[PDB]
């Protein structure tokens, strides 16, 4: 068995080399060679099957990876995994190896605006294919958008995504949320399960803010700090937007607030394209009915020079029905990922 920072990293004959490059959510990451494509490729060591919430998020990453076939969308190229169920305990993901990601690169470089616009398209070109797939990402930020050395992006980490619901969407206040708060829309801290597609604009217009000042917009040190964040740029919600909150403590949780007026998009970025700024307007709208659709902001004039339909792909398949996981055992959770990872088996 091959170690790094002597655990088992044990990958097949094909891949050697191997690089540790970090430590992610269900195990470590490497880079390594591979003996068949002639290309440094990206392996995941998963170990989640002692825990059904484990099993539950490895299951629905690699369905929906597997399922996915889009150029700014990350794929699943191997999956190596014992032979039998009995003597699978880790599972090896590999991927196209990806040099950076946009959180690492706002950390040191500054973006042109050349940049920011075609970062954004790929951004708005893979959650179209998503949301087209009835998916949400319920997970979108920098570090979930994995970069190489042409600029080519790709979405990752769908271990938050669900099969989209905007008929069961609402819920009470300060309804306990797992996603990065910084990219929470407001709704979530209000009446939303995040169910519904707008969800995931707004975190694309976070990530459009973060690559225009190389800052997170919003960057909320509690539940209600976000929206305070929120609150403090776009002002106070209309009569209108919060006549849409039906929920009581909702309501009158944005009416104890004191009145706050808008801060110009122009102020906050004063070096900014002017159409970047309508666009980012139009994604970080307080009303998720009123904010903008991923297919019309592929639209806007920002991205004029990137926009064509007929090369922004839908999904053949949608997840048309929810995955019912969160009540199966991790035995029959550890048998379907054995299922789904077996067409990469020899044989």
């Amino acid at each position: 068995a091959a170690a790094a920072g002597p655990q088992v990293f044990d990958v097949g004959p094909r891949y050697t080399n191997l690089s540790y490059i970090g430590e992610g959510a269900y195990g470590m990451v490497c880079s390594a060679y591979d003996n068949l494509n002639k290309v440094r490729v990206a392996i995941k060591k998963i170990s989640p099957f002692e825990h059904q919430t484990y099993c539950q998020s490895t299951l629905r990453e690699i369905k929906i990876l597997l399922r996915f076939r889009h150029e700014n969308i990350i794929g699943i190229n191997d999956i190596i995994r014992a032979p039998t169920i009995e003597q699978m305990k880790d599972v090896y993901i590999v991927q196209d190896l990806m040099e950076t990601d946009l959180y690492k690169l706002l950390k040191t470089q500054h973006l042109s605006n050349d940049h920011i616009c075609y970062f954004l398209y790929q951004i708005l070109r893979g959650l179209k294919y998503i949301h087209s797939a009835n998916v949400l990402h319920r997970d979108l930020k920098p570090s979930n958008l994995l970069l190489n050395t042409t600029c080519d992006l790709k979405i990752c980490d769908f271990g938050l995504a669900r099969v989209a619901d905007p008929d069961h969407d609402h819920t009470g206040f300060l309804t306990e949320y797992v996603a990065d708060r910084w990219y929470r829309a407001p709704e979530i801290m209000l009446n939303s399960k995040g169910y519904t597609k707008s969800i995931d604009i707004w975190s694309v217009g976070c990530i459009l803010a973060e690559m225009l000042s190389n800052r997170p917009i919003f960057p909320g040190k509690h539940y209600l700090d976000q929206l305070n964040h929120i609150l403090g740029i776009l002002g106070s919600p209309s009569q209108e937007d919060l006549n849409c909150i039906i929920n009581l403590k909702a309501r009158n949780y944005l009416l104890s607030l004191p009145h706050k007026n808008k801060v110009p998009w122009n102020r906050l970025f004063p070096n900014a394209d002017s159409k970047a700024l309508d666009l980012l307007d139009k994604m970080l709208t307080f009303n998720p009915h009123k904010r903008i659709e991923v297919e019309q902001a592929l639209a806007h004039p920002y991205l004029e020079q990137y926009y064509d339909p007929s090369d922004e792909p839908i999904a053949e398949a949608p997840f048309k029905f929810d995955m019912e996981l969160d009540d199966l055992p991790k035995e029959k959770l550890k048998e379907l990922i054995f299922e789904e990872t077996a067409r990469f088996q020899p044989g």
